């Protein structure tokens, strides 16, 4: 039955209120304690699928069947009777002061994740303390809170790729009637960076509002867990404190990796410099191909700048190897010189930086091919996205035993538990689990209902949507196709693809055939669609529906009786017939396939 | 169990061949087939559910049990040894190309539904002739095939929105560091005329040569059905002659109505003179609420040039009100006058069009509200919106009962099936069927599936997405949340409303909080979905990929499960929480919900 669910909210969360719609007496103290600006966890049992263990359970734990009951930090207040009482000696005040732990909750890391989890928790009743640091960028680059999607990451690359979109725009405008010039137009790349800062500093601000307005204490200083429950401080101003608390959430996240080679650390610059440094970076290297790199690569090239993407094994480590090559081929077309196969050495420094001019310094950059060809060059400016890698080390000595192997850092189970009962992991903390922004905040959120609110719900892991923002964007969700053959068998796999060009690509004059598509579909399940994929403009509008449409597995027939939106480039998803097996070129020009 | 396909399939389509995988005789007669390049209409036997149930049919009709068996006009020709010895004597060809009819399938009216079907019934193995023609009934511009989506409505109306929103990039292109002005940069509508139409017509060379490859002969000549297996064509030079064919699609169309008063017709323009107009309309006058006067008032307006709509009752009759007030408003703060509540009374000249250096004349326009306000103003061009209806009386005879509302449309039952048996009428005619090109395409493409290769799957008229791509585009998909209410009623429908702003609007300093989205669910079926709807840039992308989801059965928990893709707008959907009975604010800003 529901002993279980009774076990987990009393043994957690700070107020937890029983209550139901028909009792009037139960809307009654549901009034008082809200009209008492007391934030409860109030459950409806009316409502609730299992309307009889929970009587049971109420009646062999808090000796007393009659709801509504009101329970708080281990303590059993009472009936509503109880609380009416409590509250006219004026104590309902004083009894809510949580427990001999400090805090009902302690997030360490200001992320999205940790962010939502702590209003989740706080609109639930607790009272959570979040501990967000941002250790200096050798260069010495440093953001408020927010994390790093918001702060570094996901919003800037966005404002950049659209201020990329807006570069081809202006070739297309030419196309479609506006008189300008393509020769007379430039980028302010300077402009750009103080508007885009201005937007973060706002977005920074509103989230300090947000969580100062949900009765959240956030304190700037780096956390290092102690016990289960003990948690030491160090302030910026080297005040190192301790507070302890019966739930700890890790959220440290992720830094940016280095790779060990001389003058790497004190020369080059990652994402985390990218993002906010004033000069223009010009003729620039990227190591790494993971997809931040590539599409850091695309808006730079994309800006007037021309970029050498020196990839090491492959484009897009972990992605679909077709549409990964589709994707570097578009960013040769428009001017990105791809150093495949080829594997950094060391750099130096030629002219210092010219901080006061605001101008690149001037780099030379050694490395090797996979044959050993001494590949030498020089660069304004050298990025380095070979990776990120987290440092759990110094936030948790030995207190949690937690595997971990290259690129990974803990090990959890279902429901983001550790080893560690009281100690729960979220965002990209988790290993073998999908390191992306919405599922860390749904992970947050879940994590907060199932403790302090007696939810049940489990986040979702699989079939995670995903969009690279390179020129032209390529959205997935599912399975690649090299995937499906190894785990399903290729005789079990069938591809509908196809090649279609977009409306707004035929004035312009832009590449046609170039925009793909593909489906994975599987012939033991009724045709059932695995891996869906789209590349082209707004891939991730497109990617995200569909995504959806996958998530309580839609099939092909499913695809087909769909009806197309007319006119839009998402059209020739529901009208997919070719067939990889049949070896049917997906080109489709002038008429549609 | 399959007497019925058979029967159909012998009664009704053109050549068909009875054949399975693993026979090899029927593999040898389908390359024998193949190589006297006679395309058939194969059905495989063993990949059906019942093929026990299939050759008891053929036993029951083709005498012979024994496989393969191929068909012409539903004759039985033999199994593969007399059709080898048929083609051994050369004189297949002849066989299949004689008939009691000149044509195994005549279909009136090439738009987009008439040409697939065309196609998808030609290689079928039939021969059929699609004939079009445009009458120019106003001054006119006679364009070529394509039929009204790609001629006059589709296309045209998606260039000029690209260029609408092109507008308002290089509007905003000023916060992202580019170096313009927007005062110096100006239009060229002539250049919009040049490129729209020599895209259309190369649209319109595509599908004449997918016509000739599909051994569909076309003749451009008017079509005026006479008998359910005759119709008498009039040729571009007044040549009647006569046609006889098995199987007759009616696509017919509908062409753009006019407020007929003194005026309307010689002086005023329709849609159909609008995307061919050889001078800027510049002050415009817009008659009509329907969703192409709307659009094409966008257009203009966010081209350059002040234009007036003129609503007789309410914006955009049929759809959602709540968000047409807020697409009305849209406009509205872009610089579009609204004489709401307002009809036309006369319309004058005062200016002669001025054609030498292509410069429109002066126009005088009169109304009355409904008060009875002698409304009086000036435009150099009044473009006539008021929806279209069509000419069933200069295509069918009155000697075949059919059924025509006010706005004209055709009665017709589940299966695109007319009152005659071989009678079909597919695309805007239909009884209560949607006015969309993909309803068209997908309904001639399965009519031609279930006549000439005995399919028997249905195309889906429900739940029909729709998009209008008004300068703020407006995708919706299901049902309306008035619908819902009349439907249901208000305690049985629920309503998940969101105010976002998308990412590329914070640099540009766009509207905030102007986006929007509606979620319209029924609580007595699990919270499922109903009608959803969105509103902000790049609408029909999601809209497509949410009406997918919904077609096949999602419910709000499902959207809730749904990791979202970030940054985009489409997650917004998966972060639906606020309910409109409770009544908060939709207007999100730092903590966006
Ligand atoms: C360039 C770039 C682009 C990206 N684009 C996307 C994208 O489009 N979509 C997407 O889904 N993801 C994207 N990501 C990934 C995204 O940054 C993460 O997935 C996301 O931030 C994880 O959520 P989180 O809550 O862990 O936040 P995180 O930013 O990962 O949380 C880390 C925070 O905790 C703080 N912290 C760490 N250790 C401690 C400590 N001991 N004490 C106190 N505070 C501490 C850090 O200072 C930081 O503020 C991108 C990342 C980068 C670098
Ligand atoms: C301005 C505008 C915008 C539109 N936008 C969209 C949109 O975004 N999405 C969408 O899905 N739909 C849109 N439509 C609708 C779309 O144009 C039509 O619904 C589509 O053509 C339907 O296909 P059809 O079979 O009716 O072809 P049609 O082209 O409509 O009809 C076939 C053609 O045959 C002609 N014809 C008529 N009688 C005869 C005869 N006796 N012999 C020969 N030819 C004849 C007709 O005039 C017509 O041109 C729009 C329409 C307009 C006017
Ligand atoms: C669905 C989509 C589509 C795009 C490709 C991979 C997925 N998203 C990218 C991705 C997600 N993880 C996540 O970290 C590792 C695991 O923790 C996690 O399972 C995984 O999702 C990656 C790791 C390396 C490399 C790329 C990724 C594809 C085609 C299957
Ligand atoms: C899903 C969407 C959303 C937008 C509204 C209607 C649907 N599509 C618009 C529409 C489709 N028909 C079609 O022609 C008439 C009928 O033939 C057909 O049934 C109808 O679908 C219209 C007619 C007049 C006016 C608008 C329309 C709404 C809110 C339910």
């Amino acid at each position: 039955g529901t002993s279980q669910w009774l076990r987990k909210t009393v043994d957690s969360a700070a107020v937890i209120l029983f209550s139901k719609t028909t009792c009037p007496y139960c809307k009654k103290v549901k009034d008082v304690l809200a009209e008492a600006k007391i934030k409860h966890a109030t459950i409806e049992l009316d409502q609730l699928s299992n309307g009889s263990a929970i009587q049971k359970c109420l009646a062999s734990f808090s000796k007393i069947e009659t709801v509504p009951q009101m329970f708080v930090r281990g303590k059993f207040i009472g009936d509503s009777q109880t609380v009416l009482k409590y509250y006219s000696n004026d104590e309902l005040a004083g009894i809510v002061n949580e427990s001999k732990y400090d805090y009902d909750l302690i997030v360490i890391g200001g992320g999205s994740g940790g962010l939502a989890a702590g209003k989740e928790a706080a609109k639930y009743g607790a009272k959570t303390a979040v501990l967000d640091y941002v250790e200096p960028t050798p260069i010495g680059t440093t953001w408020g809170l927010g994390g790093t999607c918001v702060n570094v990451g996901c919003i800037p690359k966005k404002l950049m790729h659209q201020a990329g979109l807006l570069s081809h725009a202006l070739e297309d405008a030419e196309h479609f009637g506006w008189s300008l010039d393509r020769s007379k137009i430039s980028h302010n790349w300077s402009t750009m960076v103080e508007g885009v800062q201005s937007h973060i500093g706002s977005l920074n601000w509103g989230y300090k509002v947000a969580l100062r307005d949900n009765q959240v204490t956030y304190l700037n200083a780096k956390g290092r867990l102690i016990s289960p429950h003990e948690v030491q401080i160090t302030d910026k101003n080297q005040k190192v404190s301790t507070i302890t608390g019966n739930k700890i959430i890790l959220a440290t996240g992720e830094r940016p990796k280095y790779p060990e080679i001389p003058g790497a650390v004190e020369y080059g610059i990652t994402s985390d410099d990218l993002f906010s440094l004033p000069y223009f970076p010009g003729k620039t290297l990227v190591i790494g191909a993971s997809y931040v790199a590539l599409e850091c690569a695309g808006f730079l090239a994309s800006l007037g700048g021309d970029v050498t993407v020196m990839v090491r094994s492959i484009l897009l480590r972990g992605f679909d190897q077709q549409m990964a090559e589709k994707v570097g081929d578009y960013m040769e077309n428009h001017g990105v010189k791809f150093a495949k196969l080829c594997v950094p050495d060391e750099i130096k420094q030629l002219k210092v930086v010219d901080t006061e001019n605001n101008k690149p310094g001037l780099l030379l950059v050694k490395g090797h091919y996979t044959d050993g060809k001494k590949f030498e060059e020089e660069f304004e400016t050298v990025i380095f996205a070979v990776g990120r890698e987290p440092q759990l080390s110094k936030v948790l000595c030995e207190t949690v035993g937690v595997k971990l192997d290259k690129n990974g850092r803990v090990v959890c189970t279902d429901d983001e538990q550790t080893t560690v009962s009281n100690v729960y992991a979220i965002g990209d903390i988790n290993a073998g689990k999908p390191q992306l922004t919405p599922v860390a905040i749904q992970a947050g959120r879940y994590l907060a209902r199932r403790l302090f609110a007696g939810a049940t719900e489990l986040t979702d892991y699989s079939n995670v949507a995903t969009t690279v923002f390179t020129p032209l964007e390529y959205g997935a969700c599912g399975l690649s196709e090299e995937d499906a053959i190894e785990k399903y068998g290729d005789k079990d796999i069938e591809v509908y693809h196809s090649n279609f060009k977009p409306l707004e690509w035929t004035v312009a004059h832009r590449e046609d055939n170039v925009c793909y598509m593909k489906l994975v579909c599987r012939k033991s399940d009724n045709m059932r669609v695995l891996g869906l994929h789209v590349l082209g403009p707004n891939a991730g509008e497109i990617t995200q529906g569909y995504a959806v449409a996958i998530k309580m597995g839609a099939t092909k027939a499913d695809f087909d009786r769909t009806i197309g939106i007319h006119p839009t480039c998402s059209e020739t998803f529901t009208t997919l017939h070719v067939t990889k097996k049949s070896g049917v070129s997906p080109i489709v020009s002038g008429c549609c396939g």
